[PDB]
């Protein structure tokens, strides 16, 4: 039976993606740009923070210099760490709370594999902590998904191969990144965007511990 179940944070356990629209939206206003909503929103998913700023400031063909584009990055992430402070356990996907616990009773071990540089403060602040038994810090970690990196990284952490591991993800370059790692990948949202080869689930609340266990004796 798989020994460790590897997180993503985002679209996993949590939304983050929530809060960096909210953070560069809010920058946009700041400087009076408009058209920073929800659809443009997905031009800045799994983007650089550089080319994310770059591409709001084309919107109103606003021209900055060197020092002025790297305050308004510090000023993003400024936004990001403020407005994140509202995180709370009623925060939790459906279903993790659930299968953490559950996890832990039968002694399968529980990492984050996250590209979060607050990954430590969000489970804290949604009452997770104690059931994580590492955090990989994406600082540590050489390349970005979808290089597998950050799965092995998180699997060894915990004393496993990623062999031995589940990992869960929503995201096309997560679940390359958890192939890649040599891990089993079940991934939640559409088969149309993750692909026919894996096992998906709808939503989070089809992460059961009975299920991974059957996907796993099924693979
Ligand atoms: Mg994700």
């Amino acid at each position: 039976m798989f020994k460790a179940v590897l997180f993503d944070l985002d679209g996993v356990i949590t939304d983050t993606a929530e809060y960096h629209f909210r953070a560069w939206k809010a920058l946009a206003e700041e400087i009076g740009i408009n058209g920073v909503d929800r659809q443009f929103n997905e031009q800045l998913k799994g983007v650089s923070r550089e080319d994310s700023l770059q591409k709001i400031l084309d919107l109103a063909d606003k021209k900055v210099s060197a020092e002025e584009f790297k305050e308004l990055a510090k000023r993003k992430n400024d936004n990001y760490v403020k407005m994140i402070q509202d995180v709370s356990p009623a925060d939790v996907y459906p279903g993790i709370l659930q299968l953490l616990k559950d996890l832990r009773s039968n002694k399968i071990k529980i990492a984050l594999a996250s590209a979060s540089k607050n990954g430590p403060f969000l489970l804290e602040r949604m009452n997770l902590t104690g059931y994580f038994d590492a955090i990989a810090d994406p600082a540590e970690v050489a390349a970005s998904k979808p290089a597998p990196d950050i799965f092995i990284a998180a699997a060894h952490a915990v004393g496993v191969a990623p062999s031995e591991s589940i990992g869960l993800e929503d995201s096309q370059a997560g679940i390359q990144a958890i192939k890649d790692s040599g891990a089993l990948p079940i991934g939640v949202g559409r088969p149309e965007d993750l692909g026919d080869d894996i096992v998906i689930v709808p939503d989070t609340s089809h992460y059961t511990l009975e299920f991974l266990k059957e996907v796993w004796l099924q693979k």
